[PDB]
């Protein structure tokens, strides 16, 4: 049975650096393809970038417990979520699965799919995260303050996850996740 790993952590901890390392290192890694009710942008492929479905069909899927998690996007402009069945099929076939979601999405998946391993990508220190939130200093004080408070709140979620990987270094954070994904 394929392992299913749900990767999350703070907004702006550096998650997507790691994700692409994962996809190069594990050749058959199934990266979950979210369902969405928005329309395709040019170059997007149904089945690959998203599963493009209509709102009504998406509501059926909600109603029938077919989404491991879902959210309203941009205040309900449209919806996106993770379909259960492709993940379960991939795992039954023996292929590893990675699902990248925010913290609310990870919590919802732990209820709908308890055998999924939730992993929190933590910064190596508060100072490392803070330096990246401040960044080039292009944002206002009020926005930065909000970012810092958000980060401290997100960081307190980390104890609920099955595992924590500390993002001390790209190559090892990636390595720890490879070992998780292929046992
Ligand atoms: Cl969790």
């Amino acid at each position: 049975v394929g392992r299913v790993v749900v990767l999350s952590g703070p907004s702006a901890v550096g998650k997507s650096t790691v994700v692409r390392c994962l996809r190069e290192r594990i050749p058959n890694l199934h990266f979950s393809v979210s369902a969405t009710t928005r329309a395709p942008r040019p170059g997007e492929v149904d089945g690959v970038d998203y599963h493009f479905i209509d709102p009504t069909r998406f509501q059926q899927l909600i109603d029938q417990g077919e989404l491991l998690e879902w959210a309203e996007i941009h205040g309900g402009l449209h919806r996106s979520g993770t379909l259960a069945q492709p993940v379960r099929a991939a795992a039954a076939t023996g292929v590893p699965v990675l699902i990248e979601v925010d913290l609310a999405g990870a919590r919802a998946i732990k209820k709908t799919m308890p055998e999924a391993v939730t992993v929190f990508l933590a910064p190596p220190s508060w100072q490392d995260l803070q330096a990246r939130l401040i960044g080039r200093g292009t944002e206002t004080a009020d926005v930065i303050q909000r970012r810092l408070d958000t980060a401290r709140i997100e960081l307190a979620a980390q104890g609920d996850f099955d595992k924590v990987v500390v993002n001390r270094r790209l190559e090892s954070a990636c390595a720890e996740l490879v070992s998780l994904l292929v046992g």
